[PDB]
C-alpha cells in the first residue's frame, strides 16, 4: 500500500518502517514518537488566542530542543561574539557570530536564518547555537540573525517584519565581509528559516542587492502556506502533507501559524511570504541553490517543488533527500543520530566551499 | 512568456536566450545551432528501413562527436587496456579500462555505460574515450562496457540484449575489484546509458546482485519512451519534450529509436526498458543515486521525475541541473565550454569518493 498515513491513516513515526529508529527512541520522552496531539484552536480563533497558543507552542518546542542538546560535549575551538545593529524600524537586531578560533584567513560565510515558522523560537536557543558552532567548526564564519518573530517572546510582528530584518542584517554582513573574515556569503536556514532564506534571495534580486548572495542553502523549507487546505486538497497538490501529517509537526498547528504570520492572509500567494508561489521571473538570475528535503517530513513535496521551479528557471540548483528523517531530524538528533547530523553539516560545508564570489563576475 | 518552444514554437538553441552561447557556436558547423531536421520516417516504417535510418543517424552523430573531440590535448598520465569477456549469449563483450598512471592503492571504480538511445554509437568512439580518460584523471578506475546495440554497427539486437550484456559485464568487474584496483563501484552513464544505468540497478535488486553496486550516477537519462505521443500529450506530462524539442535531439528521431530498441513495444511500460515507469517497490533499498539533468534538454522533465521517485522510495538521492546545457552538452563541449565539462567530471568524482562498500 501507499507509504505513511496515505496507506494507513493511523500510522505514526514509530509505526512507519521508513523512520530511522534512533530518532523514534529520541522523540519518545516528549511523546513525539506518536502523532502530534491536534491543535485546540484553528486559524479563525481570535488573534489574542492564536498568540497565546503560539507562545505555548514556542515554550513546548524549546523544552524539547533544550533536552535534545543537553549534555553534548562542546564543539572545540569556536570563538563566539554578539554584534548589535540598527534595524529598519528603530529596532535592534542581534547577530551571533561563530568562527574557528585558530582561523588565519578568509573563510566561507553563512548567514543563518533559524526556523520556527517565522513565528516562534530564538536564534539564541541551544539547537541554533549548536548548529552554528557545528557549521563554524568545519571552517566557516557563521552569522545567526535574531529577527522579529510573528509571535512568542520575540513577537508579535507580522510579515514582512522578520523578512525586512533579515534584509538589513544581510546587507550589514555583506558590507563587513573583510572585517568578519568572510570570502563568499551563503544564506542558509531550515523550515521557516528556509522560507526566509528563499524569500531573502527573491527580494534581493528585486531590490538590486544580489551582490550580497553567492549561494542559498534551504533545508526542509516551509514555503507552501497550504496547511489549512482539506485533506483531499493537500493530497492532490502536496501528498506528503497527508502522508506524514503529525510526524513531529502537523498541518493544523501550521495553519494557525500561517494566520499568525500574516493576519488576514492578504499575502497567502505572495512569493515573499510563501516562496512556493514564485513565478519563473522571480527565480531567473538567482545564485546557486541547494534544496535539502527529509524523507518522512510533511514538507517534503513543497521542497521538491521548489527545486523543480529553480531548475525550470535555469538556476545552478541541487537537491538532496535525508533518508529516514522527520522534519528537521538532521538538526535535532546530534546525540541519537550523529551521522545524519554530520552529513547535513558536511553537505553545507561542501556547498559553500564550491562557490565563486559573484560580485566580481560580470552580471 | 513560456520558455523555449512553448512560448515561441519556432525558437531553437540559437534563439533561446537560455542556451550557453559558446555551445551554439560549437554546434553551428553541423547545422545543430537550429532545430534538428525532421525524421524522414516514423515508427510505423518497416524494420529494414528503420535500421537503415538508425545506421545513417549513427554515422551522422559520430561525425559531430569526432569533430568536437578533434584538436584537444590528450589527458596525460592515463593507462588504457582492453579486456574481452564472455557474454550471456555466446557473444564477446569488450571492456575499456582507464586508470591514472602510478596511482598507488585502490581507487573508486566507475562502470560506464555510453549513450545513443540503446540503439547507436560505440564506447570505442572518441567522445566516450575522452570522458573515460577525464574521469580516470580525477583518481578513478573507469571500465567502459561495449554492449550489443539495438541498431547501427553493433546491432541489431533488441531489448533486453544490451541490458543483459551490462549485467554480465558489471558482474565481471565486481568479481575482480581486487585485480582491477577498485574500491567502491558506481554504475554511471548518460542518455540511453542513463537508461541502462538505472535499469541495471533495478534489475540487480530483483536478481540479488546489488553487492555489485555501491552507487548510481545517471546523466540526462532517456527513460520515458513517450517521444511518440502527440504534442498535447507530451506538453501535459513532460513539457520539456515540447519546450526543447529539436534542441540537438528530436522526439520524432527518438520515437523511431523506441521502436527499433523494442520492436512491437511490448516493453513500453516495463521499468527495465523505460525506468520512468518504475514503481516504488522497484526503487526501495537501492544504493545512492545522482540524477543530473540539463536545462535546455527535452529529456529534463523525465530525469526530474525519476529523482522524485527515488526520493519517494527513500533512496539516498541527489539531483543537479546544468544551466544553459542542451542534451549531453556537459560531455560534448570540452573545447568551447570547459567549465561546464569539468563541473560534471568533478561532481562524479565527488560522488564516487563519498561512497563506501
Ligand atoms: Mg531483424
Amino acid at each position: 500500500r501507499r507509504p505513511g498515513r496515505l496507506g494507513d491513516p493511523d500510522r505514526c513515526l514509530r509505526t512507519d518502517p521508513r523512520t530511522d529508529p534512533r530518532t523514534v527512541e529520541a522523540l519518545a520522552p516528549f511523546g513525539l514518537d506518536v502523532n502530534a496531539a491536534p491543535a485546540p484552536i484553528g486559524p479563525d480563533a481570535p488573534r489574542e488566542q492564536q498568540l497565546e497558543y503560539a507562545m505555548g507552542a514556542e515554550a513546548a518546542f524549546e523544552g524539547v530542543f533544550a533536552a535534545l542538546m543537553d549534555g553534548l560535549d562542546p564543539v572545540p575551538g569556536i570563538e563566539r561574539r554578539t554584534e548589535t545593529i540598527s534595524g529598519p524600524a528603530g529596532n535592534e537586531i542581534k547577530l551571533y557570530v561563530h568562527r574557528p578560533a585558530g582561523a588565519v584567513g578568509p573563510l566561507p560565510g553563512i548567514f543563518h536564518i533559524h526556523g520556527g515558522g517565522m513565528v516562534i523560537l530564538q536564534a539564541a536557543g541551544p539547537v541554533y547555537v549548536r548548529f552554528r558552532d557545528e557549521l563554524a567548526a568545519t571552517g566557516t564564519v557563521v552569522v545567526g540573525v535574531e529577527y522579529r518573530n510573528g509571535a512568542g517572546v520575540l513577537g508579535p510582528h507580522p510579515f514582512p517584519a522578520g523578512l525586512h530584518d533579515c534584509a538589513v542584517a544581510l546587507d550589514w554582513v555583506h558590507a563587513r565581509r573583510a572585517e568578519l573574515g568572510i570570502s563568499t556569503l551563503t544564506v542558509a536556514g531550515e523550515s521557516g528559516g528556509g522560507n526566509l532564506t528563499l524569500a531573502t534571495a527573491i527580494r534581493a534580486k528585486r531590490e538590486g542587492r544580489l551582490d550580497a548572495i553567492d549561494g542559498v542553502y534551504a533545508l526542509v523549507p516551509y514555503i507552501s502556506g497550504m496547511y489549512g487546505r482539506s485533506r483531499e486538497e493537500r493530497e492532490a497538490e502536496l501528498p506528503s502533507l497527508v502522508e506524514c501529517d503529525g510526524y513531529f509537526i502537523s498541518c493544523d498547528l501550521c495553519a494557525v501559524f500561517v494566520e499568525v504570520y500574516d493576519p488576514g492572509t492578504a499575502h497567502l500567494t505572495d512569493p515573499l511570504a510563501w516562496p512556493y508561489h514564485a513565478a519563473r521571473e522571480d527565480l531567473v538570475g538567482l545564485p546557486p541553490h541547494v534544496i535539502s528535503v527529509n524523507e518522512v517530513d510533511p514538507l517534503r513535496d513543497e521542497g521538491l517543488a521548489y527545486y523543480r521551479k529553480l531548475v525550470e528557471a535555469g538556476v545552478e540548483a541541487r537537491s538532496r533527500v535525508v533518508p529516514g528523517a522527520c522534519h528537521a531530524a538532521d538538526m535535532m538528533f546530534r546525540k541519537a543520530a550523529p551521522d545524519m547530523y554530520e552529513a547535513t553539516v558536511q553537505d553545507i560545508h561542501d556547498f559553500v566551499t564550491s562557490l565563486h564570489r559573484l560580485e566580481h563576475h560580470h552580471h
